């Protein structure tokens, strides 16, 4: 089931750039369906065929313009060629496949902002694809590590897109700080921390509706509390604890930094 | 019903004006949701409350930056009252309903223009809303030469609409002879002339796609063969034979001056 | 008695206005008056009167020359209809109060800047009045985080009205710093720390006098102690503490801009 | 025996591009084989292997200089993506066969232009190929209006290719007129019209004669008999009828801007 998931999740992501889009960006969904089949040609075997595909996408951002969307194909191509070669397969789908949601999110993005749409929605779309990329990639195998180095390659061609449509800068933070705080609480939760999640996600709505400075006051509060139980435990914790504290101390920066 | 059948039209276009364009333009579904408690308020007795709201509308029409749209709710105004006066409601609410069908197609259409979307799109969503509209008109009970001069008024105001975007003329020149040729087709087949709408809407396709050679030549000749038969009823005829006639007279003028 | 208690303030706020101005604006008192009976028309049925009103007193607002009052009046016009729409009335007719509360504020605080009395007058004044309007939102049922962002929509107003008739700008701050202190020990109260209350009003005394140092220096003395209470429930407090905390904050960032 | 038919297709205009430009234009026999095996590809299942031939041999245009024919195969590219996701197989292999006519039947005219020969020769050349193609997509099942569409494309590209050779206008313009005409005896044939399409041909061989005058004059008497047997059938008539009128329509015009 899982090449039809990886399937699925392609198409949809296709129909929703197409429904939010229109007929403008058609391309768009061709490189979001050619890279959900790369994807999966990678999961059931093969890799020429992946190999094939992400060059065909790599020349549409070449066509089109995507920039960061094109050095992304070809950091994919390169590693999902290494990967294939050692016999691990999992994690060049994983790699394609945050390539696909780079492509379907810059495309809704570029979309969003043509047509001056408020950040709150851009935000809450990333954030929330984000993490359904996160459930997705949980359930085929990759490790967490790599799970949020992908996601942050995603954050960053997003923001780089977002860049090239003229946003500014302060409401490009502001969209990777609620993204961080959002994947932070989707990580506290699993480990059974809901009230941390409450108090996270209290902070993200105080964020996004232009309340800097709650915002920094209360994800402060909070962050002391958790970084006391985090000292709490000494040399030993689960690894979502490590790598919640450093996805939050980022998203107090960017806060920090608007 | 009636009232019911004004109520949902001017919702279902809010809420259309709001899928398309999302939060960006607001002031549109509010104007569309006032001319319609206008159009419902003088249809269910009153003459005060229809000034108020029809003043109102016009006041956001003057803020928003809508010019044809404040003309015309300046005119529907002043005609409201002199036939609310003389006692006739129908025509009053027929002024309405176009006054608050122009504002939500000028919104969409606005809002396909911002995002790029291709010519043929406008031109078939405003020729399906005029005929919508017709049919609701034939409904209430509206003559039918008001009718078609209320549709006039909603084209003329949504060119204007589509001008201040900078859509070139040609463009617009297009989609008003396709809606012209449209309601004509829609005439016509009342009557019972089947194959003189199939070859007029056939036209239409051949305008629709750029091909405006043969579409002028095809409009021609299913124009000479349809002046044949007018010509042979002498001095009588079907009212709605003697308005398609105009309707294609000018059809065929326009795509003449693409 | 409730829509009585509406017309009872607007009545009296209107007679305030009168006798502190005399028939020198006479203008703020019927914009209270309107004000008003939009306000206790909405709590009565209606959505219509409530419109036609704030259209009228905006109409006034912007012959007069109040600005931020205008402003907040489209602002009210909106909402009030968004939420008339969706059926809740409390918070429309809260909003209406709060635009009321602003408009004779703003008469009475130009009144005394016109005269040359102190600014510790001002600055009691309006935290007075702010106390007052939130008894009569809690009574009415508005949730405590709307009175709240009601209340600073007040002060801003207020702020934006003495800053037009010359006020130097630090004297601005203490008002608003002053009104959150007053804020902030009349919700400490609710819960029973009386203790707390009592050093935060000595804090506002000492500011109010001109001297500023000593209210920096027994302000944070008193928000650690409060601030050590917050931490010791860890993720778990009365709601009214965590809004406490924050007009806090604002509270001592404002004297020390200063 | 289908795909053997575009198989034999391919390889024959390959070898006549060849012998007609000998090894100065190696490329483009390779460009149509590599389309007829793109081609039968489409017709025997697939779809990567169809858009990886397609890209190579775009990336030939590209190299050697054919703009014309590199548009063309993007455009075949694209759709044949679309129809191939659609499930349709004989429309895509349509485009592909397209192509490759375009391909060879460019690189024919360029040899012929560079060796100095007469253009009767590739009017006559031309409008045969076409005429065997709009005989093998018949024999495919692509519907009749779809046929002239890609003939007029092939038509536009080898235009575009005689124009890049310093051919002057008046000549392309003959070769467009004698291809039309052509296609309209064509058509005429089937449905036992024997005498139109001899007096049809006629009026060709005076065009290409260089006695424009006399061809014109007996190609608007044979066009006055024809579209009064349209006119004739009223609103009924076959297909071919109404493309074959258009056609001789745009003949006609062709031959007036000589
Ligand atoms: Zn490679
Ligand atoms: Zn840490
Ligand atoms: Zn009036
Ligand atoms: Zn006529
Ligand atoms: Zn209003
Ligand atoms: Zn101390
Ligand atoms: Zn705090
Ligand atoms: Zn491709
Ligand atoms: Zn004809």
């Amino acid at each position: 089931t899982v090449v039809e998931e990886v399937r699925r999740f392609a198409e949809e992501l296709a129909e929703e750039v197409l429904r939010v889009g229109g007929e403008a960006m058609r391309p768009y969904a061709e490189m979001v369906r050619h890279l959900g089949e790369a994807a999966v040609a990678a999961l059931e075997g093969r890799a020429e065929e992946a190999d094939r595909l992400v060059r065909d996408v790599l020349e549409m951002a070449r066509e089109v313009g995507a920039e960061g969307l094109a050095r992304l194909l070809e950091r994919v191509h390169r590693e999902a060629r290494e990967l294939l070669r050692e016999g691990r397969r999992e994690e060049a789908a994983a790699l394609v496949l945050a390539a696909a949601l780079a492509a379907g999110a810059v495309a809704v993005a570029e979309a969003y902002v043509r047509l001056g749409q408020p950040i709150r929605l851009i935000a809450e779309y990333v954030a929330e694809r984000l993490v359904e990329l996160a459930e997705l990639l949980r359930r085929l195998g990759v490790p967490l590590r790599r799970i949020i180095r992908l996601l942050e390659e995603v954050l960053r061609v997003v923001a780089e897109a977002l860049r090239r449509a003229g946003v500014p800068e302060p409401e490009i933070r502001k969209v990777e700080a609620a993204a961080y705080i959002r994947l932070a609480a989707y990580l506290l939760r699993q480990l059974g921390y809901e009230a941390l999640a409450k108090r996270l996600l209290e902070a993200r709505e105080l964020l996004l509706e232009g309340r800097v400075e709650e915002a920094a006051h209360l994800l402060e509060d909070v962050y002391a509390l958790f970084h006391r139980e985090i000292e709490r435990l000494g040399f030993e914790a689960p690894e979502e604890l490590r790598v919640a504290d450093l996805l939050l101390a980022r998203a107090i920066a960017l806060i920090k930094a608007i």
